[PDB]
């Protein structure tokens, strides 16, 4: 049986504040800029539609140098940091981005037509953009976040997949890495392995995987380390209703309609797809720049940062403004020439993480050691190399950022005032 | 006279948690894919616009093996499960689907016209899609849910129905089965038997029946077993205003207008029909992933699961995103060709049902037996074959899912915290 | 260590009211009107999209002439004014402005296209306008406000910047001056040094810098003098989705799409940019014409107006109505002639600042003098020339506006009623 | 010094109810219909966009005949009516009007253009209408309401105004009169004297002055008689973005753009103007048909109706529906002919004012007489001709409408129930 951390974790009266200075990220909104002949990334892909997963490193409270050490017995017990307050600061002005594809697979406008559309020739793709669905979310835990998305399942050993056959689906759980893309209105799926077309969605998710937090799985988790707090806010509506060019993969059963003739003799593509639109963005609806007090967790792990680690996942599309900047090739002629200006696109993201940590002590009794051992053996082994080297996240080092004077910080002041004593 | 179950059903202090692992449904959004020559379903129709009716099977508390059995007398009484808490977990990201018809009966755009429309020739149908009306609902009871819809009533034995004559309507009560369709903006009617046209609405409801819960009837129900709790949320607005091609079934009385001339000599179809649109979908408006505490029922049956059965009906169009996946027939040519790619459509649904059950006891006195016998004789017969074999629902077996440690589950923790003791 | 002003600043019982008569500003909405041959400004640029930074001058409480002076010892202590109440009155009717450019860089409409767009020739610029994003904000402190914006960073000494090369970005902190522009939907950046084009955005921000308050930095500020109170309200949504003419600065990696042919042979500009739109403006959402009681500040400076100064920064786009007024060149002909009328544009802004100040005393002990000295040496030096002469703000002199009869003023009545005694 | 009326005005226990029967106003929405040769008004201009200023006449409580007169000494004191409750009843169904101009100065659509607009010829005016900005407001006081608007200021005696020169602006305070127009989305200005064009705005405000309540001034007012209570609700958004035909009054500084060529050689009008739109009207947002309890005024005059007068200003555009009614010239031909029907426009407004008055007494001591004398000498002079004969307003006589039985009226019952005793 699993038990609340309040059972075996003792709460001291010491609190520390810690914070990143001000994280900054600048890059291209749709894809990374690199040397053609090369593969080294010259400019990274930075979009408001990516997940930001921060791997927060905390100084080991056991190795730490406190002014007083009488509050506990380093022989019978050990120390762990407990996250009690978080403030995810965001810094650019609110705004909405926009993503498209120069060759998006869009046959005709099916929202309203005055006459039957022509006939699909070869390549009827159009240069089309859209404003993605709005999403605001923040996940906090001591384990990396887990997402779900649809990918190409493994086929059953029988009927030989005929080329062009529809690929099988399979919900795939994955670790949400920093830089991954958020569902933008086309659901959470692996577009690379599920759309050979390469033109079904805008460039920025075109050959990526849009993942969605698997909230159900993470909360089901027995110990609840992956996430002990979260805030989610997503909205979306249908801006346009389109048709997909290509060839019928699956024909419309004729018991569903009466054959046409002349123009309506040939059925138009009934492979419709809508264009998303996350409406207006607003201050009143902001989730960030507000402190979160992680006092009572719904999981058994009540904010204990085992491993002196802490994960903060964020997605904020309410500041997705992309800015176009163009430089003149020549500063002579007083006559505009599209030829004389090179147009580019860049997007900037501004973060500022702040935390309030409460020192905790664990008397290493037998039972406790048995439990903690089962739960996560590494805990004890580390007490008196990176297990997730495969994954990549925004590394954040706070070992030199802890301060006992909450007084001197904004999150700290808020905390004292909030907790009174 | 009927009486509250609180009268004859005793509440014990035992509570169990039960939950489905994670139900998953993948299929085509508009129609089932099957072998043309055959009739076996290869891929099922799975749309966010269908009703999901779960038939929950519970272990017979009388046959069940409790650690302690002193809490009741198996001689004078019997045991029944009472539903006290439900959590309908949903798992895909929020999003809106879209449905159409390659040959929708849409003459002209009547929302605004600059000149009198031409003249209906033969087949003026257009390839048109729309975003259905938004609907979120959840019905819980120990009897299957009942719906209403308009169908073709039986004609009066007189005036012989001239071919093409308008068919008579009749509100028809039916049992809502898993897979049925929800009103999408065209009301709750049987389109197959009321629209020979086969082109008045999109393919997905085109030859189906859109049913609406008959809330009035169910609540009037004397014992109130069909539904002891519900949540409904529906919204819709007019996106477009169209005309219907075809021939006047009923002419416009000439006392309602002044005859035209030339172009306006012939009256245009005044058989208007609007295109629905369930606006934006939002987190804040979610009905699911929230626990429902069924403490006081408005009906006489206060959540007692007679027959160790339990029905959970759901409709959620806030995650109706359909994903198009296309496979290339050839991976050679570096030049797009519509024909090289087979386009398809698939839609996935993710559920996770969780419940908290309270054991109850009934002392089988004379009066009690008379009452329960009148109410539903099978109750007693079963105490010391499927009556709804005709109907089909998502069968859910929980006989091996009950657990006394609410502590170990999310809905369980919530329940304990909520009910304090 | 920094400490709250409540520590060393004593609160007296004297309160004074002070207010501007009624500030008025009239000018051209997009640019200043001046003599061509000259440079003197004939008509200034006055837009609802500019920041209004008021430099409030207060009478030195030490030089002031109070009826009674027994309340303190002019030998051991000094006096400072503390801001306790503010009312930013606004006076024109609510309404929305509009800004554009006669030669805006807008290739084609990418929101929905029926056929592949033509081909960029020379200068495809269009005369386009838009309604900027709505913004309401009010910053108050005893130091000028600080903003952030993206500008052209300094290049690394290596690869000689090829002409037309994309310029490097750099977040630049600046002092927000009166007349500066607010992000309007294109983010906070320096369009002059980042867009050689001179046609990427409307005229009014076209050769300016749109700055955003750097709330993060100001609140981190140790003493918190720059801002001890603020209100922000911003909203925006995508009205249109466009394309940018010009030449590819950075090409679309070919691994993101399948080469086209014929018309789709050449990739259309995928340098998309959206048109902003701050929706409807409303009374219910007003921030102004409401009193703000600055009782508990989140910073250490609790509204103390060191230097007898006070800064009030405002931005209100909910009254951005521009009014066109045209004069006839001739009052004869009774036939309209566009040539007979000269069309112009003017915008008016109306303010009315009101404050409630509380007198305070500081006993100049050793420690106090050491602290205040470290904090801002000028404090003491001035006690028993302008350091921001470089910057420009709406100068407001209140030295002759203080009144001890709060009773006689609207903000004063409100204050008494609010604070009871 | 000014003092609250609570200081010198004594409150009795007598309360009277008074109300208009049901005021009704019918006329043409845009302009008055009169005899061409004549000047007499045959049909007045009645629009939902006009201010309604009611001059309420109350019976002199001193001349009044009360059943009992022991409650006061007619020798030492005098009597005044105090307004304690108001109910502005409105009676037509909610709806939105619409106003246009057959020759509105609208060059081209600048919201989105596919090619550079042609060239302004002679008179490019279009027949255009719009739905004005929504406004609901109610001002009450014992003095007429005061408004502000921009008009043509007096020129400086220097540079001789060249014909066509832009006219100088000047905020002008005026008395708001019954029938005056409300800002409709083009701000509060005098279009007659600021727009020679006569085609910048719809007919209904085209040669009128749109005034806005000068709330700032009125509340600053020392005694606060002009308004001791108010409710304002206004909203507006940009429907369309247009261009103004005419000739450049002020040219676009060339440092703001790069000269074009060919078509873009000549700059298109950058004198943009938006089309307003007060969105949807709703019951939930109604301000009227609700009682207002004027118990505590923010001004010093707490609802005392000096001069036995009372002003109720109202503006309600939530019932601006105009109804078109056309009569046939001939009732013969069964063929429609536009020439056979004369089309007209009419708009109706329905009011019903109700008040609850509290009798008050003032002992005429020395000090009191000095104060009241300074405040408004006429008070005393009238005690034991019209000063605003020049202005106009809906005259309302209530001298015969006072009733001591509040019980018998709806506002009366509400009052009793609200005030308990």
């Amino acid at each position: 049986a699993v038990v609340s951390t309040d059972e075996y974790v003792a709460r001291t009266n010491i609190y520390y504040h810690a914070g990143t200075s001000r994280l900054l990220a600048v890059g291209h909104p749709y894809f990374p800029i690199k040397k053609p002949n090369n593969n080294k990334i010259l400019v990274p892909k930075v979009s408001g539609l990516q997940y930001r997963v921060f791997r927060i490193h905390l100084p080991d409270p056991n190795k730490f140098g406190f002014p007083d050490t009488s509050f506990y017995n380093p022989d019978t017990q050990r120390l762990v940091w407990a996250c009690v307050g978080v403030e995810v600061g965001r810094g650019q002005p609110l705004g909405v981005g926009i993503s498209g594809h120069p060759l998006l697979n869009k046959l005709d406008d099916t929202e309203n037509a005055s006459a039957y559309a022509a006939n699909a020739g070869v390549d009827n793709r159009e240069c089309i953009s859209m404003d993605y669905k709005q999403t605001q979310l923040c996940l906090i835990g001591c384990k990396p976040p887990i997402g779900e998305h649809w990918g190409k399942g493994s086929p059953c050993t029988q009927v030989a997949v005929q080329p062009g056959d529809c690929p099988p689906l399979e919900l795939i759980n994955t670790v949400i890495q920093d830089g991954d893309m958020v569902d933008t209105g086309f659901g959470a799926m692996d577009f690379t392995t599920l759309q050979a077309n390469k033109s079904e969605v805008p460039l920025d998710i075109c050959t990526s995987i849009c993942k969605y937090p698997d909230y159900i799985k993470m909360v089901s988790e027995p110990y609840g380390d992956s996430l002990f707090f979260y805030l989610r806010r997503e909205q979306m509506f249908v801006r346009h209703l389109f048709n997909r060019a290509g060839t019928v993969g699956e024909n419309v059963p004729d018991d569903l309609y009466i054959k046409g003739s002349g123009s309506t003799a040939n059925l138009a593509s009934s492979n419709y797809f809508p264009t998303p639109s996350g409406s207006m963005v607003t201050s009143d609806a902001q989730i960030f720049n507000k402190p979160y007090w992680l006092q009572r967790a719904q999981g058994h792990n009540n904010g204990i940062c085992w491993g002196n680690q802490l994960f903060v996942t964020v997605v904020d599309t309410t500041r997705s403004t992309n800015m176009s900047l163009c430089a003149a090739i020549s500063t002579s002629e007083t006559t505009y020439k599209n030829t004389n200006f090179k147009e580019y696109l860049r997007h900037g993201e501004e973060y500022d993480l702040q935390f309030i940590f409460q020192l905790c002590k664990i008397t290493l009794t037998a039972d406790v050691m048995t439990y903690i051992h089962s739960m996560n053996s590494t805990i004890l082994e580390d007490w008196n190399e990176d297990p997730l080297k495969k994954y990549t996240f925004w590394e954040v080092n706070l070992k030199e950022k802890f301060s006992a004077d909450l007084d001197q910080f904004p999150l700290g002041r808020k905390f004292l005032l909030q907790l009174g004593l």
